[PDB]
């Protein structure tokens, strides 16, 4: 499943240009799906089987990123956030836009001084990206403002540990790409890759349950709730206000769970009946987020045990 | 062009089950073109020349229909739309699958009172099909859920005018196949029957041939001011790069001088772009109409421009 993994973490798609993500999906599905839709609101949904309930497998394409916002006379780009990144995850950096161009982010600063005050509360207007062009003319034909680009970071093995640019979610979306490769359904399979709501603001498909693939923090690094672990199994979120019919739901996976020794973790926080389940990972939302493999499958064991007989 | 339009528009291609519409296409290219290829998606790219300009021309091969989102302990089918289907295109029509099945679509609540305050908010949740099924069983069987579907009529001659589903886009499919057919061409001619909507063709310029709306008919949209008859539509963008203008004056110069009717369409950009219309009525109904002589104006433009 290496590398799939590593397809997908390393796929353009920034919150705004997800396509290639899905066409990579899609590849991937090839043979493994019964047919497929982009539905009205931007969702590749696809579907494998033919019984009686109707499950959904539901996982987010997008990743965080940098959208440019103006250009200056010497060619050096403006930038602000794509969800959620921060400013000290870019310096030093190296940033990939849609048509393979690669940029450097640097830091504003006339003085020393000036340097480390600006790091000591850093922000994305003292921040710039240099792409090699001299002119604001070159510039704007290479990254146009409103262009989007990703951690230049790509696939590598630590050890045992997956480490990649955009876990939260491709690793959902490999989740439920690796289930419909290898699962014979008991249920109608429903996959749904969808795209984020942006922050300031429903299935195409009737279904019966909605199981959530996602990213959840591994708590597990240094100076640190009974929180998630690294190789501690897929995590099975506890919310509360669940209803009846989505608490059925993470009771079945945790009876399958046990019942066939996959090694799980249960997850407590601090319309159809849904459930989450969560690959733990470290350093969400930086270019080297970090997963264990047997988590990863762990997860795929047990809803193909849930979802398949 | 008359039997090549109405297989065209006639065969199963809903966004993703194009296979039929590809294969008619290449069985009338057979002999006219140097290869082809089917690319990952279901892109069908096909060529001819070797001139030193390489001109693609593109028109997409999928047609508007209806997905099966659920089937009732009766037989009866649930969908949603695939493009912009309106449900009352669908009150009454027959609906035709991929496995030759067909469907007659209903409207729900019997009372003469709920089917007319029905009729006024219609949905996808008001309609359903019927395919003589007498269970999910049976109904499953014929259709299972995720089935695609699309109108059930044909190609038919209205006094001059053809009439068919699926004129967008299958009316500008034949213009490319007719071009191919006819052609001596002096580019390198690319023709791209696309999916849902660069194609790995390095291309000089890319020509669409698209639908526009002819708005000749009663009460029609006072914004759209293109005619069937009128001849092709020629796109004004008007933020087209140098050479996207290079190429509608070309297009200009060639119907004003070979006595083509033309009539002009107004209002990152990398390859240069034009885009020829053939101007239909009743665009997204079971019944789209189109004048064949715009549809031969094209052809006739497109060969005098790209060969002989």
């Amino acid at each position: 499943m290496k590398e799939l993994i590593r397809k997908l973490t390393e796929a353009f798609g920034p919150s705004g240009r997800e396509e290639e993500v899905r066409s990579i999906i899609l590849e991937e599905l090839e043979g493994h799906i019964d047919g497929h839709r982009i539905d009205g609101l931007g969702n590749l949904i696809v579907w494998k089987g033919s019984g009686e309930k109707k499950v959904i497998l539901d996982a987010h394409i997008d990743e965080i990123g940098v959208v440019v916002t103006n250009v200056d006379d010497k060619g050096f780009l403006t930038i602000e956030p794509v969800g959620g990144v921060s400013p000290y995850m870019l310096l030093g950096k190296r940033i990939r836009f849609e048509n393979g161009t690669i940029g450097v982010v640097g830091m504003e600063g006339e003085t020393t001084e000036e340097r480390q005050e600006n790091v000591r509360k850093l922000s994305f207007d003292k921040l710039f990206i240099d792409i090699g062009a001299n002119s604001r003319e070159e510039a704007q034909k290479m990254c146009p403002i409103g262009s989007f680009g990703v951690y230049d970071s790509g696939f590598v093995e630590v050890s045992g540990k997956y480490v990649s640019k955009a876990m939260d979610d491709r690793i959902g979306c490999a989740v439920i790409v690796e289930v419909f490769k290898r699962i014979k359904p008991a249920v109608t399979l429903y996959g749904v890759f969808s795209v984020q709501e942006e922050v300031g603001l429903g299935y195409g498909v009737p279904a019966d349950e909605a199981i959530a693939i996602d990213v959840t923090d591994s708590a597990d690094t240094p100076k640190a709730r009974h929180a998630m672990r690294l190789s501690g199994g897929p995590a099975l979120k506890v919310k509360d206000r669940a209803s009846i019919s989505s608490k059925r739901i993470l009771e079945n996976l945790i009876e399958i769970a046990e019942k066939f020794d996959i090694k799980y973790q249960m997850e407590v926080l601090t319309g159809i009946p849904s459930a989450t389940v969560s690959i733990p990972t470290r350093y969400v939302a930086s270019p080297s987020e970090m997963i264990a493999p047997d988590d990863v499958e762990a997860t795929v064991d047990l809803l193909i045990r849930y979802l398949g007989a």
